[PDB]
C-alpha cells in the first residue's frame, strides 16, 4: 500500500515507518492517520523485517490528538463519536502492547499528549536534543490515554509522573531521558545519520536473539499494558460523551488557536 | 477545633497544615495522628477538588515521637505496641483510600514516617533546604508507611535500600532525582509560589482530578494494603520484644540530630 | 579452601571474594558458579548479619566463561545445555532465595551474568571505574539472571533495553542514575570506605536487618522465581539450537576483550 | 421503571425482573440500564442484601435478539459498539457489587440470563427451571464471565457441554454442577424463598459484607479481565458479516422453547 | 512429649494424631488446644513418617473455636485479645498450609467451624457416613475462618460455598462428599479399621512420591492460601475487636 | 499423513485422530506413538477442520506410558534417557495446551496414567459407560503428568484430586462425569453412533465461534498449566533419573 499520511521504507532486517501528515498539521492524530499507522504496523508485523522504525517527518514527532478535528464530530454527536473515537484510540494503542518485533521509535521534535503516551510502549526511545515531552492530560480535560497511567508512575515513581500527568509539565530530551522516557539522545546534526547508523547494527544482530528478547521482557507487563489501555479508554468515553469534556476540549482548542 | 493542626477551607481546596503543640518538631504521637486522619477524613467529604497537606515550623516532619512511645512500650509492651502499630496502619491507610489529589508541601527535615508517607500522596512539593531521610535501622526498626514497597518502585531496590538499610539522608534535589520528590521550590518565594501551583490545580476540572489518580492508584492499591498490613505486623512484634524496646531506648538516650 | 573464591568470616559479616583460578578475569564456569552455591548457603547457616560479595583482579565479574561451556555443548547439545541452563537457574536462585543482605563490592568491570545478579543483591558498591553491560545481542543469547523483568522495573523498558538489546555500556555513576548501582567512591579510598561502612552495617539489629530484606524482596519473590525459570526455558533452547552453538562458537573465536 | 419492580423491604431490597418493552423477560437496551440503576440504588441503601428475583414463568432469556439485529443490521460498526458497552457495564455492575446477591429463579433461565446468575452469591431455584447458553445457536462466544465462571464450579469439560455443545441443565443437575445452590419445589417457591431471605436478612450487616467481600476478593480481577476479553471478542463477531447473519438466521428460524 | 488434649502414635510408616480434648467440650479448641496441635504437627514434619492420620476421640470430631473460653478474654480486654486470638487461629491454619507431608482427616462426628474449616488444608478427607459438616459463621457472627473464603468456592463453586459460608447449612457426609469438602465416605459399622486399613496402604508407598505429589499440588494454591488466611484474620480481628461483634459472640454463648 | 500408531480421518467440519497402536500393547505411549500423536494433532491445527475429535480403536482408550519400553532405556543410561522422557512428554502435553481448535475425546474403555491425565486439556469428553479411569502414580513410582496436579484439584478440589493422583482411585464413567473429568455418559450398545452424530452436530457450527470459545476458556489457565507442564517435567527428571525412580519403575513392570 501507498499511504496518504504516513510513508513506508522496508529495507534489509528493518522497516521504517514514517509519520508524514498531509490531512492534519504537525502531525496530529485523526481517524484516518490512525487507521494507516494500524495498518503500517500489521504489515511490517507480517513482512521479513527484524524490527520497525518508527519515525516522524518535519518539525514535530506528534502533537497527539487532532481535538481540533474531533471536537467537531463529538459536537455533532458526542455518543456516536466518542465510541468511535475511544474504539480507535484502544486499537492503535492495543497494536503497540500486541507488537513482536522490537520497534525502535526516533523523536525529531515535540511529542505531545498521545503522540508522547505511545513512547513507553515501544522498545527504544532515540530523541533528537531539541525534542520535549508532554502528557498535558489536564489541559485538554481528558485522563490518561497511552497506558501513561502506569508506564509513567513505573518509570519515575508516582510522584514525577503526576508532575506529567496533572500539572502538564514539559521535559526537555535530556530531562525525558534521566526520567526513562527516553532511552538516549542524539545530537542535531547527524540525527538521522547517527539514527541510521544505529538502526543498521541492530538489524545485523539474530531475528530469534531480538524476538526472545522482546518476549520475555514483555511476559509479565503486557496484561497490566491490556488492563491499562481498557481501563483509560472507558474513562475517556465517559467524559468526551459528557457534556463538561466537550466543553472542555472545547476551551482547550479556542485558546490553543488563539495566539499570535 | 484542633490542637495540633490548623485547617484551612479554600475556594476548590482544603489545606492541612501540621503543627504540633504536644510534640517538639512536628513528631507524631497518637494524638497527632488522630488528628490527621480525622482532618483527612473531614477533608474527603467535603467539597474540595484536593487537599494541600503542609506544615510550620523548622520542620516538615520528624516521624514517630520515640521519647513519647518507648515511655509507653516500657509501661505495657503489648497495648501500646499493639495501640501504636493500629494507629499507623490507620494512618498510612487513609492515604491510601483517599480519593481526591493530596499534594504534600515540604518546607523542611522529613524524617521515618514523615518522610515514608509522602510517596502515598500525589505530589510532592519541596523547599531546596528539605531534607528527607528514613533512618529505620538507627531507629532499631523495619519499613513503615508502605516504604518497603514504594522506595524500591520509584527509585530501584539498591537505592532504595541505601534509604532502608544505610539511613542516608538526600537533600530535595537528590530525592527529586530519585522521584521522592516531584517539584523543587526556591526559598525566597516557597510559601507563596505552592498557594500559586495549588490554586491553579484547583482550577482543573474536578472529575478529569479524580479519574486520572483512579487510573494511577489502580494497580498499585492492592499492593500498598498489603505491603501496610505486613510492615504493621513486623513492627508489632519488634516493638512488642525486649530487644526492640532496647533499641528504641538506646536511640532515644543516643540521638543527637 | 577453595579454588577459585576467599570466604572471610567477620565479626557479624561474611566476606565472598570471587578470584578464580580455574578460570580468566572471573569468568563463570560450573566449578566457580558450584563454590559461590556452597559459600553462600554456608553464609545463610552462619550467624554473620549480612554477606559482603567482592572480588579479586582488574575485573570484578566478565561472567559466563564462554571458551569453557562452548565445547561442552559442541559435544552434547541436549544434556550439556541442561547442564549448563540448569547450574545458571540454581546460581540465580540462590540470590533469590537469599534471606540475609547481600552487599556487593564492584572495583572493575561486570559484563553479562556478573552484571545481571547485581539486581538480586541488596546494596550495591562500585568504584567510579566500574563499568556494566549486559552485551546479550553479541554472546547471541537472550537475557539472564532476572534482568528481563529487574532492569525495565530499575530504569523502564527502554532504558533497560539500552542494556538488553543494544549491548551498551554503563559507567558506575551511570549506572548510579540508573538504580543498578547505590553509590559509587572514588577509586583512592574505595576498599576502605567499604570496609568501614559494611563494619557499620554488621552493627545494626540482625532481626531489623533480616526483616528489612524480608519486606521489600517480598513483593517481587515470584516474579523472580517466574523469570529465572521462564530465561533459563529460552536458553535451553537457543543454546541447544545449530544457530545458538554457532553465535557462541562465533563470539568465543572474534570476542577482542575491552575489560 | 418499565420493566422492573423494586421492593425494599426489612433488611433487604428485592429486585424484580418483569418486562413490558420485551416479551419473557428478555434484556434490551431499556431493560439492562434499569436493571443498573436499580441495582446502584440498592447498594446505597440500608438494606443487607438484595434478592433478584423474576414474574412471569420465565427467569429471564438473556439478549433479546430480535430487538438487537434491528440496530447491527442498520450500522455493525456503531451498534456493536454500543451493544458491548451496555453488556459490559450490566455485566460489571454484578461483578463490583458489595453486598450478598440471591437470585431467586423461578423459569428458564437462557444465555445471559444464565451466564449472570453466578456472579450473584447464592442461587435459589423452582424445581421447574432449567439452565442453558444456547451460544454456538446464537452464533457468539460466551457472555456473563461464563468462560471462567464454569470451568470454575464444574470443570472445563462440562462448562463446555454448556458452552459449546448448548445443552439444557434441569435446577436438579444445574445444582449438582454448582450452578444452582438450593431447589425448591414448585408449588410454593416464593413463600419459602421469602422466609429464607428474612433468615438470611436477620444476620449481622458487617458480617454477611465481609463474607461477600473475601470471597469475590480472589477472584474479582478475574471476573474483570473475563468480561474485558469476552466482549472484546462480541465488538468483532457482531460486527462482522457472518457474525450478523448468524444472528438473523436465529432470530428467524425455530422459536421458542420456554 | 506427652499432651493433655491430643493423643500421638508413632506407628510404621505413618504418625497418628488424635484429638481428644479435656480442658473442653467436644473437641472444641481454645489456645492451649492449638498450641499442643501445631507442636504436634511440627514433630510429625519432623519424624520418619510419610504421612499423618489426623483424628478424633468421641462423639464429636471438632466443634470448632471454644466461644465460651474466647469471650471470657475478649470481655477483658477485646483490643489485646482480638489479636492473640487471631494470631494463634493464623497460625494453626499456617501449620496446615506449610506442612509438607500428607495429611489424612478421619471425621467420625460432626465438624464444625474451624473445625470443618480446616478440612480442605489436609489431602485426603475420610468421613464416617453419619458425619455431618457446618461452618455456621452467620450464627457465631464472624466472617470466614481456615481459608474456606477460598477452599469452599474452589470445590463446589461460590453459590454452593455460600449455603455453607453465609447460610450456615449443614451438609451430611454424603452431601459434603458430592461438594468435594470430604473425598471418601464409610458405612459406620467397621469404620475405624477400615480407616486404620487403607492408612497401612498409602504407607507402603515410595516416601518421596508422597511428598512430590503433595508439593506439586499445593503449589499452584499455596500463595492463595496464605493470602486468605492473612484477610480472613485481619477481618476476624476488626469484628471480634468491635462493639457488635463481642455482642454477637456473647449472645451465641449465652443462648447455648 | 501416514502413521503407524493412529488412523487420521480429513472429515467434513472435524477431523478425527484414531489412537490404534501396534508397537505397543493397550493403546500404550512410547516415544514413537507420541511424537506421531504431535505430528497428526500439527496437522489437524493447519487444516480446514472446526475441531479435532481423538478417538482410540478397540476396548481401551489409553494405558499411558509404556513403562516397559522405558525402563531398558532408563536402566541403560538414566541421565540421557530420563531428559529424553521428559522432554517428549512436555512437548505431548504442550501440544494439547497450546491446540487452539476444540478437541472432542471419545473414551471406548479403561483411560490410565498419561492416558487419563492428558483428558483435561482437551475440551469435551464422552466416555462408554463401561469406560474406567485412573492416573495411578504411586503404583508406578512417579509424581504427576499431563498437568493433572493442578487439572484435578480444580475440577474436583484437592481431596477428590488425590484419591486418584495418590489413593490409585479408579472412576466409572459416571463417577468421572460426576467428578467433571467426563462430560457425557453414553449406554454400551450406542457409543460409536452417538459420538459420530454429536460431532457431526458441532462441525455444523460457526469455526471463529468454536475457535473463540476454546480461545476465551483456555486464556485464564493457559500460563498456569504451562508452568505445572514445566514443574512437573523437572520433578519426574529427577526421580526417573534416581535409583528409587529407577527401582519403582522396574517392581512395577515385573509386576
Amino acid at each position: 500500500i501507498t499511504y496518504r499520511d504516513i510513508v513506508v521504507k522496508k529495507e534489509d532486517g528493518f522497516t521504517q515507518i514514517v509519520l508524514s501528515t498531509r490531512s492534519t498539521e504537525k502531525n496530529a492524530l485523526n481517524t484516518e492517520v490512525i487507521k494507516e499507522m494500524v495498518n503500517a504496523l500489521n504489515s511490517a508485523a507480517a513482512d521479513d523485517s527484524k524490527l520497525v522504525l518508527f519515525s516522524a517527518a518535519g518539525s514535530v514527532f506528534c502533537c497527539g490528538l487532532d481535538f481540533g478535528y474531533f471536537v467537531r464530530h463529538l459536537r455533532n454527536d458526542r455518543n456516536t463519536a466518542s465510541l468511535e473515537m475511544v474504539d480507535t484510540i484502544k486499537n492503535f494503542v492495543n497494536t503497540f502492547i500486541q507488537f513482536k518485533k522490537p520497534i525502535v521509535v526516533s523523536v525529531n521534535g515535540p511529542a505531545i499528549g498521545l503522540g508522547a503516551s505511545i513512547l513507553p510502549l515501544c522498545d527504544l526511545v532515540w530523541a533528537n536534543e531539541k525534542a520535549w515531552f508532554q502528557t498535558p492530560y489536564t489541559t485538554f480535560g481528558q485522563s490518561p490515554d497511552g497506558c501513561s497511567s502506569i508506564t509513567f508512575p513505573k518509570m519515575m515513581g508516582k510522584a514525577s509522573a503526576n508532575e506529567m500527568l496533572i500539572a502538564g509539565r514539559k521535559l526537555t530530551a535530556r530531562e525525558a531521558c534521566a526520567k526513562g522516557l527516553v532511552s538516549q539522545v542524539f545530537l542535531t546534526g547527524t540525527f538521522t545519520q547517527e539514527v541510521m547508523i544505529q538502526i543498521k547494527e541492530l538489524a545485523s544482530y539474530n531475528a530469534i536473539v531480538l524476538e526472545e528478547c522482546k518476549a520475555l521482557v514483555r511476559c509479565n507487563i503486557k496484561l497490566e499494558l491490556e488492563q491499562a489501555n481498557e481501563r483509560e479508554c472507558e474513562v475517556l468515553r465517559k467524559i468526551w460523551s459528557s457534556a463538561q469534556g466537550i466543553e472542555s476540549m472545547l476551551k482547550y482548542v479556542e485558546n490553543k488557536i488563539d495566539e499570535f
